[PDB]
């Protein structure tokens, strides 16, 4: 639950352009969720300063009175950028023998339509098609 304020505040900071995805959060009530108030203050400064970058955003934090905070939001950029590099290697991990899965299916098709299959080449194709969802 402290993590979703981190990874949300963390990902707008490394892409301001989000912020365009969030939702109202003017009715909402700040003192009710650690870390929502510098999510809305964030995004407030993005909307006042669409296509803002990474760098951009962070020259609102410039000054002694913010180094606290422009520490917070550098650690928690690294953090996200972390959590999604974890993610898109587990992804890729998933897919990783796809090249190879999606010609042995070309390879039946073919053979499907010039001499037919046999029932357990029946099977494979089905899981192949399973395997490759799109």
């Amino acid at each position: 639950k402290r993590t979703t304020m981190r990874i949300l505040i963390g990902l707008l900071v490394q892409n301001p352009e989000l912020a365009t995805l969030v939702p109202p959060l003017e009715n909402l009530d700040e003192n009710k969720l650690p870390g929502l108030g510098l999510f809305r203050e964030l995004v407030n400064t993005c909307l006042s300063q669409p296509g803002l970058t990474t760098g951009q955003l962070l020259e609102h934090y410039r000054g002694t009175n913010n180094a606290a905070t422009l520490e917070k939001l550098s650690m928690w950029d690294d953090i996200a950028d972390k959590n999604i590099a974890e993610q898109t290697f587990t992804d890729s991990l998933n897919h990783m023998f796809d090249s190879l899965l999606e010609l042995r299916q070309e390879e039946l098709i073919a053979r499907e339509r010039t001499h037919g299959l046999s029932n357990e080449e029946r099977l494979e194709l089905w899981t192949l098609n399973q395997e490759l969802a799109k």
